[PDB]
């Protein structure tokens, strides 16, 4: 079967969520694998703060998390930083996943926000099926669209 994303060591990037998460000036968001230790997974969270901040400037988060096989939950350990001011939460409901996707939801909230994160094979191209669920699932989805800026190099 497929690879779970999450715990895998393939960068994972932001390509649509619902408008209620947005955040005014933040860009570029993505995760990197780091490393791992027992069933934690630790990454970081890279994105762009573009207001009176220098152009080539990365912030960085950093946040652990737990995948069981099979379990509908992704359990999430984050940062001080990143729980304060990025919202997240410990733990995030798995809609579904694939080698090169994955979809999450709010536990919480009966109108759950969602979250759609693809690796670098769908940045510039998201297959209509995942586009599909994407819409359908979750509440005032808003793509991320594709910028060349948000990458090493060019
Ligand atoms: C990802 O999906 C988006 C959502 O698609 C819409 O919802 C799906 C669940 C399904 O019902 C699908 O058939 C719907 O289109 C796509 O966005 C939609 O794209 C439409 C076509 O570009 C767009 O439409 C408008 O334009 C036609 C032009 O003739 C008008 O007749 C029509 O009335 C609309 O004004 C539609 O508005 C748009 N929806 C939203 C909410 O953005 C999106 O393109 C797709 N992306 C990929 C990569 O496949
Ligand atoms: C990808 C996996 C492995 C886990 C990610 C967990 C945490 C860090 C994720 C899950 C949902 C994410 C949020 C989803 C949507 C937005 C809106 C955007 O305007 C700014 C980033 C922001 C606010 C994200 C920040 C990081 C976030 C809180
Ligand atoms: C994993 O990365 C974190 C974050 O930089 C670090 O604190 C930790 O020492 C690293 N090493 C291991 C094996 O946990």
């Amino acid at each position: 079967t497929p690879s779970m994303p999450a715990i895998n060591t393939q960068t994972l990037y932001l390509a649509g969520h619902s408008s209620k998460l947005f955040e005014r000036n933040v860009g570029c968001v993505k995760t990197r694998y780091l490393n791992q230790t027992g069933d934690w997974v630790t990454r970081s969270l890279i994105y762009v703060f573009t207001f009176d901040t220098e152009p080539w400037v990365t912030q960085a988060g950093a946040f652990q998390v737990k995948w069981e096989p099979y379990s509908p939950l992704l359990r999430v350990k984050a940062s001080d930083y990143v729980r304060d001011n990025l919202g997240a939460k410990p733990d995030y409901f798995i809609r579904t996943y694939d080698n090169d996707f994955l979809l999450l939801s709010d536990l919480k909230e009966v109108r759950s926000t969602c979250s759609l994160w693809v690796t670098l094979k769908y940045v510039d191209r998201i297959p209509e099926t995942i586009n599909r669920t994407f819409y359908t699932i979750c509440p005032d989805p808003v793509p991320v669209p594709f910028d060349e800026r948000c990458y090493p190099g060019g």
